[PDB]
DNA sequence: GGTAGACCTGGAC
DNA sequence: GTCCAGGTCTAC
């Protein structure tokens, strides 16, 4: 059918395939794992969600990443479309050879991998990234999806609707930082959260340079990222880390938060060595990321993400 | 320098 | 009805 969501069995000539086996991507363990808050599974196996400033449904079979995209004429995905996909989901970085060092290194890592296969981390954009975790502040991955979702309805520009679904684009820096923005949010249900958003917005904007500051931190050390990061107001180092990791290119960024200590604790009888404290705190949180920074390398926020998505399952 | 308490809320036990 | 989730900010 023309309308409404498509699927591959449905619109057979508008898929386009991206060679990749299930051990290297799977949707369902890295899309609704709290990376990216704006993907859904609309029809089984099949996730759509705005990638690219497109609308995109996907759907993936033993060996292949099956793509649809939503602009004129239906049509399948250009070359270059496809391009971003494979880009969105760093496919060049081999998750095979990953896996295989981090197991290698840690006997736990090996365990639970053996069960949990093909997370690997999205490249996001700064900006969506940046405000979606503003929004993680004492919040669970259902509850930061609904506030995030109503944000970009009420911000974002209307790009296409399916079905009763109007797909918007994430809202610009500009949008965000308008008169009266928090009051909206506030209204919309993102509690204190509103006024972070609205006080990062203006503060890049404003004070920083704007989005420019944002992104030129792409090339900017693990450090110096995370460094700028923790000066906008409503980011400090988790939220940091979260955006270093999932859209700075910082791949050792280790986000701490409860999860994992609890990962910490119960599967390596983890112990803060520095810090007199006992629990979270600035101090051992720190020390924690460090901890799991040298256990598992350079691309340890990747091994991170293995784990709490494991631990979200339970 | 290292804590305790304030800040919002929808789904829980 | 108290509890919990990918916290952060700041006053003592
Ligand atoms: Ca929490
Ligand atoms: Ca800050």
């Amino acid at each position: 059918s023309e309308f409404g969501h498509r699927t591959l069995a449905s619109t057979p000539a508008l898929w386009a395939s991206i060679p990749c086996p299930r051990s290297e991507l799977r949707l369902d363990l890295v899309l609704p794992s709290g990376q990216s808050f704006r993907w859904r599974e609309q029809s089984p196996a099949h996730w759509s969600g705005v990638l690219a400033d497109q609308v995109w449904t996907l759907t993936q079979t033993e060996e292949q990443l099956h793509c649809t995209v939503y602009r004129s004429q239906a049509s399948r995905p250009t070359p270059d479309e496809l391009e971003a996909v494979r880009k969105y989901f760093q496919l060049d970085v081999t998750l095979a050879q990953l896996y295989h060092h981090w197991g290698s290194v840690d006997s736990h890592f090996q365990e639970v991998a053996q069960k949990f296969q093909g997370v690997r981390l999205l490249r996001q954009d700064p900006i969506e990234c940046l405000f979606s975790f503003i929004c993680s502040s004492c919040n669970n991955i259902a509850r930061i999806t609904g506030m995030v979702e109503r944000l970009c309805q009420a911000f974002g520009p209307r790009l296409i609707q399916l079905d009763d679904v109007t797909y918007h684009g994430f809202p610009s820096l500009q949008a965000l930082a308008g008169p009266e923005v928090e009051a909206h949010l506030r209204k919309l249900g993102l509690g204190y959260r509103a006024r972070y958003v609205s006080a990062s917005a203006r503060a890049i904007l404003e004070e920083q340079g704007g989005l420019a500051w944002l992104q030129q931190l792409r090339e900017s050390s693990y450090e110096e990222a995370h460094k700028a990061l923790c000066i906008l107001p409503g980011v400090g180092t988790q939220v940091a880390d979260c955006i270093c990791l999932m859209a700075l290119d910082k791949p050792q960024a280790v986000p701490v938060d409860v999860h994992m200590w609890h990962i910490a604790q119960r599967d390596y009888s983890w112990h803060p060595t520095t810090s007199q404290a006992k629990g979270p705190s600035p101090q051992t949180n720190k020390e924690l990321g460090n901890f799991f920074r040298s256990l598992w390398g350079p691309y340890a926020g990747w091994a991170q993400a293995v784990l709490f998505s494991a631990d979200l399952r339970q």
